[PDB]
Order: C-alpha cells, then structure tokens, then sequence
C-alpha cells in the first residue's frame, strides 16, 4: 500500500518521552492498560496500511459524482467499503465518550490512532467524524438534545459544520443565513452556505445532523449575533430514532478540487426548494459562535494531524525509494568515471533532504502530541503537574501552531519527498504528487495560516496576558538549563531568546498602535513568521527532548533496531538544531525591521 | 479573458530602461530589426499567449494525451491542436532561428521574452515547437550532407526530442546502456530503451520527428565521453527532396500519467525492439555526443527556468486581480468594531505581504534571466556590459543554473503564496493556480535536478572556472553598491555569499587530505545556489529601483509612475526581507559536519 506507518515514533512519545502510560489503568482509563493501548495502535495501523489506504488512489482517480437532481453524491465503491472497514472496527468512535460507546482513553492516544487513517485516507477519517461532532452536540445541548445525539452516535450518523457562505469565510461574523422562529419554539434556515465537507455522502449513514451557524431575525451584527442549529438531514422520530421525511437541506453543487477529491465539498442550500430547513437551537440558548468553536478546535486538531500524517508517509516512501534507487558514484570518487555505482542516500543532498524530511515528520509528530497532552486534566496533571486551567490555556496556545505550522511545514517539505524520487517523483505511480494536493487544503480551510497567526498572537498570547506562553517558555529554559547535547541546548537558547525578541517587538507594534492606529499593521505583516519561528522553536526543543531520551535508552545498552532509532532521534535533533533554528535570529531581525511602506504603497503599484 | 496574465510592460522595462538591449538594434546582426518593431512583436506574441495558446490550457489537463497501442502513437486533444496551428500560422517557432533556415535574427533576450508568453499560457505548446531549433542544433553539429537535411528539418517543421535517459541512467547520464551497432554502409543501428522523452510522440502535429538520440558504439569507452549522438528520424526520408518514406524503427511504448504538463506527452521509446531497425546518422560523423547534446541541454535549462518564471508571474498577476475585488473582514485598524465597513483583502498586511513577495520574486526573476540572456550574444554582452566574447560565455554558464534551479525551485514555492492569496477557492480547479503548481513542480526535476545544478554551478562553473566569472559578477554588484539603505544590505548579503563561495571551496581542497570533507560541499551546495539567486535578485531589483528612480525624478507620470513606484517598493522589501536570512545560511554553511554522512541508513 501507499501508506507507510510509524507506530515505533508514537509509542515512543506516549510513553519514553510524555509517560502517557501513568494515566493509564488508572481513574478516567481505568480500563485501558499500556499494552491494549499499544495493541490498539499496531491495530490501526495494519487497518490503514491494508484496507484504508486501499482505495486512497481511486478516491483521487475516480471521484464522486453529484445528481443535481436528486441533490446526493455518488462515492467510488472502493472507497466505500475503505469506511466499511472504518466503521466495523469502531474507529468512528475513538475516544468517544461511554456512554455514548466509546472506548475512554486519553486525547493524546486517540489523537495517535487517528494519526493512520489520516495519514492512509484522511477524507475516509473526515466521513468518519460523526460520533464525534454527535458528542459536542450532546456536550452543549438541553436534556432533550441529550437523547437525539446518543441516537446519532449509537446511530454512527455523519456530520456536517456548516458556517461559510460565498461571502462570509474568514469573516464569520458577516454571513447572512437567517434563522425564523416559529410559533412551536422549532426554527426555519434560509440561506446558501459553500465549502461544507461531507454535506452528502451517499449511502454511508442513515441521517447527517448538519450543525448549521445562522443569524436569528433581528439579532445583532457579527459572530455575537450567530446562533448554532441542529439540522438533520431527515426528521426523524426522537424517541426511537426512526428515519422520517427528508428537511429541507439539500446540496447544489459538489466543487472541483485540486485534491482530497474524494472528500464531497458542497454548496448546501437551505430552505431554497420549498421545504423548509427546520432546526432546534442547540442547548436552546443563543450562543453560537461560542458552540460552535467546541467544534473549530477539534477540526483545526485533525488538520494539523493530517498535515503531519501525510509528511510522514511521504517521507517514509522517499526514504524506501531512496535505498533502493542506484544513481551515480560516491561523492569521493566522482573524478572516477569507472567507480562503482551507489544507491543515493549515499549522496550528501540526499541525505539532507531525508534528514530535513525526518527531523520536521517527527518534531511534528512530537509537537501534536504534546498539545494532547494538555487536553485532558488528568494526563496535564500526571505528566507536566499542570492544573485543569492553565492546561486549557497552553492548549489553546498549541492549537494554532498544530495547525498552522503544521499544515504550512507539511505541504513544504512533502516538496523534499518528491524531489527524492527525482524525475519519477512527478508520476502518479507513486503516491506523493497526490499527497501534496491533498495536503494544500490544509493551510486554507478551518481557518486561513493568517488567520491562525491572529489569532495566536492577538487571542492566545495577548489576552491570555502571556500565561501560557510563559509557561512553554519556562520548560523550554529548564531544558537548557539542564554534556552531550550541549551545542544543541546553546543553538536552542539562541533560538529561545530569538523567538521572545520576536515577541517583545510585536507587542510594542500593538502598544504604538495606541498612538498611531497605522503601527497595528505591522503586527499583521510579522504575525504569520512569528507563528512559523514558534513552531520551529518547539520542534527544536521537543527532538533535543527526544534525543535526551535517546541517549539514556542508548547508554542503558540499546541493540539492533532500537539502538537505530535511538541513533536517528539524536542525529535529527542535531541536524535541526544546526539547520534549521539558526535562521530564527535573522528573523528575528526582520521582524524588528518591519515598516509600513509595503502599506502604504498605491494598490495601482502592484 | 484568459487565465493567461501577460507582462510585456516589464519585459520592456528590463530590455530597453534597463539593460539598454535596444542598443544593437538596427545594427549588424539585427540591422533589420529595430526597437518599435521588438516591441510590437512582444505585444503581438502576448495577444496570441492570451488568446489561442491560452484557451487549451485546462483543455489539455483536464482531457490528457492518450497512448494507442494498437498503433504506437499518442493522441492530443483536439483544443491543443488547434493552440499549436495558431503558433506554427504566425510563424512564432521560427523567433530567434537561423536566417538561412528561414529565422528572424534578434537579441536572445528579446528570443526569450517572446517565448515567455508561450510558457506562461500553455507551456507544452513550446515544447512541442522546439523543433526548428533542435534541427539548428543539428545544422551546426552536422556534415555538410546533414546540413542540408536539418534543412529540410527545419523549413518543414518537424518536431524534435532529446532522448538521453533510460530507466538506471538518469541524474548519471554516463552509465547508459542504449547501443549503436555501425552498418556497412555507414549508418547505425540503435538499440536501447530510453524513459522520460519529451514529445516522443505528437498525434498528427507534424510529418516527421527528429530524434537526437545519445548512445555507445560498441566497443566504447564506459563514461558520458564514450557516448556518441545520432539523428534518428521517426520517418525514413529522401536525404534531397525530403519526401517521407518508410517508418524507422523508434516507437513510443507508454506514456506516463503525471502531476502536471500533462499535454506534453512524457513517453518510454523503444529502439530497434520491434522488430525493424532503428537507424541514426553519427552527428557530424564523429563520435563526440555529450558535447554536442549540451548544445541542447543549455537551451532546455533556459527553458525551463524561463518557464517557471513565467508561471509564477501569471500566477501572481491572477492573485492580485483576485485580491483586488475580494472583499473579506475589516481594516486591521478597526478590528475591534465588529460594526467596521468591510474591505477589499489587499487592505490586509498578510496579504500585502504575500503580494509583495509574489511580485518581488516575479520580476527578480524575470530581471535574472534577461540579464542571463544579454550574455548570450556576443554582440549584445559588448554593447550592454562592455565584456568580451570569452567573458560572455563563461558568465552565461555561470547563470544558467541559477535561472534554472533558482527559478525552478522559487517559481513552484512562491506559488504557494499565490493560491493562499485566493483562499479556499484558490484549492479548486475553477481558477488556474492549482495547475500552475502541479505544471511547476517538474521544473526542479527534469533537464538535471536542482543537486545537479547546484553541483553543475560551483564545481563546474565556479571552481574549474577558477571564479573567473564569478568574480566578475560579484564586481558588478560591488559597483553598484559604491537607495542607501537597500545598498547596505546588499553589501551584507555580497559578504555572506562570498563568505558562503570561501567555506564550500575550503571543503572541497580540504578533501585531498581527507575525502570525506567532500560531503560538506555537497550538503551546502543547494543552499548555495540559492543564495546566490537571492542576491543577483536584490541586486537586480535595486538596479530597477535606481532607473525607477531616474525616471520619477524626470516626470513620470500615470500609470508609469505607478509602475517606478512598485519597482522602488519591490527593491525595498526583498533588501529587508529576503536578504537578510543569507547571514544566517552563511553561518549555517560554516558550520556544516558529517555527522549526518556517517549516521546509519538504519537510523533514517
Ligand atoms: C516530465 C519529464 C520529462 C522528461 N523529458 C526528458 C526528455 O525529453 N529527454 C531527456 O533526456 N530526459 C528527460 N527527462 C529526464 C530528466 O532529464 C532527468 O534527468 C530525470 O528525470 C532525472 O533522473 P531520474 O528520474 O532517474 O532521477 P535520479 O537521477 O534517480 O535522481 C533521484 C534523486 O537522487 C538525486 N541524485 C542522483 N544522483 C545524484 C548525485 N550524484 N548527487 C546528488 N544527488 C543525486 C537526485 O537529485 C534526485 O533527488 C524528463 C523527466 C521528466 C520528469
Ligand atoms: C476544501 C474545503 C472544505 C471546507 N469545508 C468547510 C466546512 O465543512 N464547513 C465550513 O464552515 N467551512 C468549510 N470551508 C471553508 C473554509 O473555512 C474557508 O475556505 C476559509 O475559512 C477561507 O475562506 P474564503 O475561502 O472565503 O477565503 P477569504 O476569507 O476570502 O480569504 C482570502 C485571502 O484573504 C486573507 N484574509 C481574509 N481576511 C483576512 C484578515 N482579516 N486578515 C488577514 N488576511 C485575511 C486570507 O488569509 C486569504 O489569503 C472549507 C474550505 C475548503 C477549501
């Protein structure tokens, strides 16, 4: 199959490096030991290799096709029966609350099992994420709304986020979609909403609760006027669960894609064919945006790890063609025109890119799973003695670095992993080309890399008073403060003292903006590299942290393929601390530079 | 319109205001081409790129070539056929031929810049018209016999290819396998299977095919230096009147299923394995192939790099139209008022920022391969820069690699920056982008990898060369930096890239004593073609600024001054925006250890 997975890294980070394993068998995991969680890991991940990554090249060769007549898509049936197998081993329900039948377990584990199916078939985990977007509705919703979203978990019912219109995507705050009460306490939607995944999939579920964001009549303007709404794709009989007549939701248009092609983005039209849209307002009270954020938060989680999923197959398949492919003499013996053929990871370049590939797969790898940790209490609690609130806080830090680091990083060196291939990169015999355009959606959609900087820096690290940053700061500086890694750790406090330059001149551009509004500009033209250097900056320490281990592991007397992987640890923490955190400080530099002349510029001078 | 977005306004900019090309212009070699008529001809070849060229662009990726085996022949979409008729009727594969085989002699920066428009719109229609120029290739190379039969090549129209690589002989063109077995009567047969061959077929396009195929005589040497080149046509032909004949035994067996340029047929040719020979003329009947192929592999590097360039340029051009009329969120000055009129995106300071590197890097580009192109001719390297014949082609060589993997891997990145610009819509077919990076991405891969070319760059063209051109180079830049601001951080970024020349050729005279100090050139040696592309960027874009201040400071006025104004802002920005990282890289290429050459293949 396409998919070459790396359970050996995640096991290594739940537990050599985070200790995930002392939650486990233990209060909340009380049922879930290490060697079931390990057992469940190489589960999945022969599932995707096998089933699920099956049919990741028909999706893309053989897309759906939408009746506009009957408003449905039609998906390939390989694909199909990829979600079969989703569905009849549970994983549509991982970490999925008990007693809506989920097996409990920590964020940081479910995280590391859906880390396959993205990495095999995101879209097939996307289809799949109705049980979970079931739980957020049965999190925020009255008693009543309690039982239709065990129903739709139980049920296994898709599910639908539906927010963007043609002119409202960025800006939330400015859609149109309206919400008319009636007299019944029910609503009726109007409106056109565009880009929603999965809005129609065929005969995969019995029903789709679409979670619909809308503006009540006479509301106020913005993300503060916008209420959230349960609207089911069929009524349906709210004790039972029986299926009823079909709501008046239907898709009208289905796009066209540069990848992730089997994933059915859709245009969904409510209220527009003479059947209206009923939909409850969910837990019966006006506070959409707020709701619909419980949302925002685990999707921009699963970009993120998609992102690092699909490097690190791309990777893995680079570094297998690599070992095979014969090309050219050894670099010592180019003068030589009759030395001996060699395969190309003898080739310094090569060896670069692999290393570069590597060291960003795996510090992504580490970075997404250390923001799990902080997700639940007791796992922040047991691994890091941080309480239940400033553990959400650094979560909320982590997020859009998870996500917007990680989808600009993945796209980019998924380039390395084509160039590997040389001229066969291009084909699509191989699978890279292809997960290079499933992979750029993942900088645009659940919010632009722009967006993601914004709001790291005005809503995470500004009004969170620094709190959360300062803590990352701290572990960071106690890392540093801790032989063998020595250059390592004075590359990282460079680095570390690069990164809160960076911060300390941006904040003084908010601080000028009290005087001239203008200065605020140049917090948006710093905000996206600020983001992209505290990404690297934890990547840096995570694998320092990663090689500490290492090391201990291999002094302890390590053999055969582990003292390997031990050595690779170490080499990729070396290479990115010398490659890649040094470019921090002419950053750093470039930010403190930043003026507005690029604003101020006539637009008629572009 | 078109997807295609044109920029002849800053190709003239470059030809004329900067590099002073018109000077040759109606005089010597160009006596009868002069500067109004230049103009007009980019003009006209833009409109064309616009308008049929452009029109089979998605055509041509969405309805790809098919591979007919019951015939061996590749089938092109009609709309491509009908964009290729439009090019051959106006007489445009012919811009920069020999006059002898019916060409219009001019400057090959002015050559260049026609042909940008080409790529921009549909860049497998100029591969696919490459053949007059392959058949000069073959003039020159060729006996006074196959002269007259490149001849016929030439005023006939035939396609051509190149046909070097093979399965195991890719990157390492020497270790090829194809065999050419000498006949009695003079003639050879080849046979061999040859993978990746451009055109290889091309429906009915054209009567005939010129292949120029690299292969070993028997009982050659075992390098690049024994391979021999031949002229294998598709069809046999009468060597006078150049009436087709009996079909040669070269036939494509595949064709690839690719990312992008799927127009261009990519193909596997079979030699002599169908059974009928193979027959091919030795060039110029002396077995010297690598060096004539080279010929031809400069002009395709130049291609290449100008293709990725004109790509990003359309790509940018189609951002900022886009950009302009999307309206999305506030001014950042009134976030907090949710009540705040909303603006059009290019109010934004991201996207200001990402336009301005999309254009900066744009037409550094552009400004790189037209001064690249200036010392292609003799005559033009004389008047513009006052350098000799000798001179010229050693800093040609120097810069072709930089326009090709400087171009190559900049365009495909900074297109990154283009589709962001669109947002989620710039993710659907609906708009070009998406298409601009996937036709992109070949150019880091094909006519040498961007490894190939940084090695080809400082072992090649730096370090045989002694540096001569180089240093050259480097003078001008130092010339100009004696816009202060922008020449100081020049001046730090000439430093560090001479920091960087000093630290990679330390490694490789450090390698007599101790080989594996080798490996550290080949670990910096990207990161320093890079480098160098960054700085001859700045550089370039500063020069522009310089003029565009002149010409300000003289009354520009209108659309021209909005023009100088956007060259100042451009210089600008990448002097403090790009070129600063270049300390870094330097300090980064100093330091450089083996560590990660001795680690385990196991640990990867
Ligand atoms: C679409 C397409 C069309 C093409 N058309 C033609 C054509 O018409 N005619 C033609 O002659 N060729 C053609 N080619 C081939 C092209 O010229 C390239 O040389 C070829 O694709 C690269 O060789 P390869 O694919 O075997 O990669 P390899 O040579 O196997 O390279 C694989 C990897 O190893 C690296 N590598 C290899 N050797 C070294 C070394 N010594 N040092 C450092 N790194 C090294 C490369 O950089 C690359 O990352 C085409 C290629 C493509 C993709
Ligand atoms: C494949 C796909 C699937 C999707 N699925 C869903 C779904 O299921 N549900 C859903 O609700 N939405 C969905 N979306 C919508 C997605 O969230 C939007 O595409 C995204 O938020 C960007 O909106 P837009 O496309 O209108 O771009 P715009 O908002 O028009 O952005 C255009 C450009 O302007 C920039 N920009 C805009 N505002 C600002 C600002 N204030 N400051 C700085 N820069 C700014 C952006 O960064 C971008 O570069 C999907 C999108 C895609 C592409």
């Amino acid at each position: 199959s396409h998919y070459k997975s790396n359970v050996r890294d995640q096991v290594f980070n739940l537990f050599e490096v985070f200790g995930v394993d002392k939650v486990l068998g233990a209060d909340k995991f009380s049922d879930l030991d290490a060697d079931t969680a390990r057992e469940m890991l190489t589960e999945i991940a022969r599932l995707a290799e096998g089933p699920i990554a099956e049919s990741f090249v028909e999706g893309d060769r053989n897309p759906p096709v939408f009746d506009p007549e009957t408003h449905t898509v039609t998906l390939p049936e390989g694909f199909k029966k990829s979600m079969r197998a989703l569905f009849d081993g549970g994983w549509d329900k991982v970490g999925l609350a008990e007693h809506l039948g989920g097996i409990p377990m920590p964020r940081a584990l479910q995280w590391a099992l859906i880390e396959h199916i993205l990495g095999a078939n995101p879209a097939a985990y996307m289809y799949a994420m109705g049980p979970g977007m079931s739980e957020i509705f049965y999190n925020n919703g009255t008693d009543e709304q309690k039982k239709w979203a065990t129903i739709a978990a139980e049920r296994g019912w898709g599910a639908t986020m539906v927010l963007t219109e043609p002119d409202a995507g960025s800006d939330v705050g400015a859609g149109r979609t309206k919400a008319v009460q009636q007299p019944d306490g029910t609503w009726h939607i109007e409106g056109v909403k565009r880009f929603i995944t999965s809005a129609d999939s065929d005969d995969l579920f019995e029903n789709i609760m679409h979670l619909v964001l809308a503006r009540p009549e006479g509301a106020g303007p913005g993300t503060k006027g916008l209420s959230l709404f349960f609207v089911p794709k069929f009524h349906f009989d709210h004790e039972t669960g029986e299926i009823g007549e079909r709501n008046g939701v239907f898709v009208t248009n289905v796009e066209h894609k540069m990848g992730l092609k089997v994933s059915a983005t859709c245009e969904l039209s409510l209220g527009q064919h003479g059947i209206p849209a009923v939909g409850w307002l969910v837990g019966e009270v006006h506070n959409g945006i707020a709701q619909m954020f419980d949302v925002i938060e685990q999707a921009r989680m699963m970009v993120g790890t998609k992102a690092i999923a699909t490097l690190s197959t791309g990777y893995l398949n680079a570094l297998e063609y690599a070992k095979e492919r014969v090309q050219g003499a050894d670099m010592t013996q180019m003068t030589d025109k009759t030395a001996p053929r060699v395969t190309i990871t003898h080739h310094p370049d090569v060896r670069r890119s692999l290393m570069t590939q590597k060291a960003y797969a795996e510090g992504l790898r580490a970075i997404y799973l250390y923001t799990a940790t902080f997700q639940d209490a007791e796992v922040a609690q047991a691994v890091h003695g941080v309480d239940g609130d400033l553990a959400a806080r650094v979560n909320d830090l982590l997020l859009p670095i998870v996500k917007g680091f990680g989808s600009e990083t993945a796209y980019a060196k998924l380039t390395e992993s084509l160039q590997t291939l040389g001229g066969s990169g291009f084909l699509q015999d191989y699978p890279i080309e292809q997960y290079i355009r499933d992979s750029k959606i993942d900088s645009l959609y659940e919010g632009t890399t722009a967006i993601q900087a914004q709001d790291f820096f005005f809503r995470k690290i500004i009004r969170d008073k620094g709190q959360a940053l300062a803590y990352v700061a701290g572990e960071i500086e106690q890392f540093i403060k801790n032989g063998r890694l020595k250059t390592e750790r004075e590359l990282l406090a460079t680095a570390l003292a690069d990164v809160q330059g960076m911060a300390a001149s941006l904040t003084g551009y908010l601080m000028a903006a009290q005087e001239d509004a203008a200065s605020i500009y140049k917090v948006g033209l710093g905000s996206v590299r600020f983001l992209m250097a505290v990404g690297d900056l934890l990547s840096g320490w995570l694998l320092a942290r990663q090689a500490a281990v290492a090391i201990e592991k291999l002094d302890a007397g390590a053999t055969g393929a582990d003292k390997s992987f031990y050595e690779g640890k170490i080499a990729a923490a070396s290479f990115f601390a010398k490659n890649m955190l040094p470019l921090l400080t002419s950053t750093r530099q470039i930010i403190e530079n930043l003026d507005n002349d690029v604003m101020e510029l006539d637009e008629a001078a572009f």
